[PDB]
């Protein structure tokens, strides 16, 4: 369940998890986002927005 207090979010490193994917999959859908994440140990909603900054060019300005 949800455990811990909202405090501060995870390293840098994490993100490196995801990019893995986004690498190949610009913009992957629902049932591979939920998947994507049971990997990262990270909901689906949290991926979802990973996603839809690097998208918009906001994780890093430099992206391909």
């Amino acid at each position: 369940g949800s455990s811990g207090s909202s405090g501060q979010p995870p390293l840098k490193n994490l993100l490196s998890l995801l990019k893995a994917y986004y690498a190949l999959n610009a913009q992957p859908s629902a049932e591979e986002l939920s998947k994507i994440a049971d990997s990262v140990n990270l909901p689906l909603d949290v991926v979802k927005k990973w996603f839809e900054k690097m998208q918009a060019g906001q994780i890093s300005v430099q992206s391909s």
